[PDB]
């Protein structure tokens, strides 16, 4: 049953890398917000990394289920 | 046939997903805790992120049994 | 009996994990030098840098999915 | 003979579950590290969270085999 083998895995690598490219567009908004956060210092910019960060674990939610 | 691999595969999409984003929720307040020590400089919120991540992190372990 | 093929393919299974996730904790690294950068000197050329290297990660994880 | 399909499963939420907390471990290890940057802008601390990340990835490296 490699055919089995094959498929299946191959096709696992390929959903595992998918879902990553995803956590990482997501964890880059993170990144840069939060470079700003860096340069400024504000509670407002920090307020706003804030309701980013809820809006990108309401989008993985929402996927997560399907 | 087929199906099988079908019904599996999705599973395991699912649960990559899941497994993600209750990373994603901790990330969060890694992020959070972390732009506050960016604003105010505070020993007393590095500790409280060193003490955070530690439990967040067991809170991570204990889900791996089962 | 059925228990051999079960393990190999789990196996396996965890293996394209660890793989893939220090392929993003190198990506992550990266990230992490960059974005130390702008701590100690706060230059927003390094935003610029930042911004295209998250971006060219992201890039190149696409360019993988695509077997 | 879904059974089949019942342990794989357990299995494989348990794999993911684990592998999680492994990379967890050294992100938290470089929040340590990039909070005390924050705190104390040295270059010290800059090669030293390079050399920390370096042995975390390797770790990993290795893991996978």
């Amino acid at each position: 049953m490699e055919k089995f083998k094959e498929q299946l895995l191959e096709e696992v690598k390929k959903i595992v890398l998918e879902t990553m490219t995803k956590v990482m567009e997501h964890l880059e908004k993170w990144f840069v917000t939060l470079a700003e956060i860096i340069i400024t210092k504000s509670e407002e910019k920090l307020e706003e990394l804030k309701e980013t960060m809820e809006k990108s674990i309401e989008e993985l939610r929402k996927e997560a289920e399907g």
